[PDB]
């Protein structure tokens, strides 16, 4: 019995993952070997042989409904009662759950210590108020001038559009049905417009050609810009300089917020042919253990990963050698937190935003 099975791939470290499911799998099951393939959900859908995965959740609606995914029962479900609540309950369709979640993300805004007036901005419009409008077009930004964002590509500017329209009504929705394209919502547009007034047009639309997800946390570690928005895992790419950074939590308007979170979740092919012994999997992948492994640096000169866990048991252990965790452990516990989720025909209404978000953000 082989299993094929894929890892999210999008992480500073996909070799710490695999490693890390890889070691933890075969303390239970030795004899059943692993074929790790590579799979992306933004691109595709699942292969009819790719036994387990990880998908981004904006996805989940439509692998529901298309009829590729196995049902979790309650019995099938390891610590349910460590898994962040909010986290557990995004991963359900129908009334059944259809993922384990691993991994959940949100940008955040950085800035320098010393730079207490930073320190205060709790939404976009305060930030304008700080650092107003950039006036370079140089990749990249001059020195602790403007800010560092990553707005390049269709999809991103189609999920931030998304996001920002359950800020300005205020209601969280999972979007069964998707919004209409030609009547777009003017404040959210003013919001991801200002965003590009910031940082300016091409280096915020920069795309590097070997595909580093994580430069722009290089160039401020090194100095550019004043203000940085972007995921918490860009702190491995800063290393060293992860500790003299501050970073809190940002707001896209003046209101209920409704903090968002992508999620990455473990599922099962509805077509395998071990069931029960995938299941098994994917809760090992999920598990508090591997994902700790995962995390932590694995060799010399290497650094955490950074990457938000969706068990409490992992911001326990790496609170005391990573104190940074301390900090996002605190912002994944909000109350009003939800998961980011996009209804079953993504796909086409994606391919519409395409043709006419960038027309509209000039
Ligand atoms: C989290 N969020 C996004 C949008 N993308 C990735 N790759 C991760 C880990």
């Amino acid at each position: 019995i082989t299993l094929k099975v894929a890892i999210y791939p999008y992480v500073p470290d996909p070799a710490r993952f695999q490693a890390a499911v890889l070691d933890q799998w075969q303390r239970q099951e030795p004899g059943v070997k692993l074929e790790f393939t590579d799979w992306d959900s933004y691109s595709a859908d699942p292969p009819d042989d790719l036994d387990v995965f990880v998908l981004d959740s904006i996805f989940l609606s439509h692998f529901v409904d298309a009829g590729y995914l196995l049902p979790f029962g309650s019995q099938d479900i390891d610590q349910a009662e460590d898994v962040l609540p909010f986290a557990l309950q995004g991963a359900k369709r129908n009334g059944e759950v259809y993922g384990l979640p691993q991994i959940l993300c949100t940008n955040l805004l950085f800035y320098r210590k010393g730079d207490l007036k930073i320190g205060q901005v709790d939404n976009i419009y305060e930030l304008y108020k700080k650092i107003g409008t950039s006036h370079s077009e140089q990749i990249p930004p001059p020195q602790n001038k403007g800010l560092l964002i990553n707005m390049a590509g269709g999809t991103t500017k189609a999920s931030m559009y998304l996001e920002a329209l359950i800020d300005v009504t205020g209601q969280y929705t999972e979007y069964d049905l998707l919004p209409p394209l030609d009547p777009l919502n003017d404040k959210v547009i003013r919001g991801l417009r200002l965003l590009i007034n910031m940082a300016g047009e091409k280096p915020s639309q920069y795309v590097p050609e070997d595909g580093d997800a994580y430069v722009r946390a290089s160039w401020f570690a090194q100095g550019s810009g004043r203000a940085f928005i972007g995921y918490s895992e860009s702190m491995m790419r800063m290393g060293d300089y992860a500790e003299q950074v501050r970073f809190k939590p940002i707001s896209s308007s003046a209101g209920q917020d409704i903090p968002l979170f992508y999620s990455d979740v473990v599922s099962v092919n509805s077509k395998t042919a071990h069931p029960e012994l995938a299941k098994k999997l994917a809760n090992v992948m999920a598990s508090a253990d591997t994902v700790e492994q995962a995390l932590r640096p694995q060799a010399d000169g290497q650094y955490p990963q950074y990457l938000l866990p969706a068990r409490h048991q992992v911001y326990e252990a790496l609170m005391q050698d990573y104190p940074i965790y301390s900090e996002l452990a605190q912002i994944v516990n909000k109350p009003s937190n939800r998961v980011f989720r996009l209804g079953p025909e993504v796909r086409t209404w994606l391919k519409d935003a395409k043709q006419v978000l960038p027309e509209a953000l000039g």
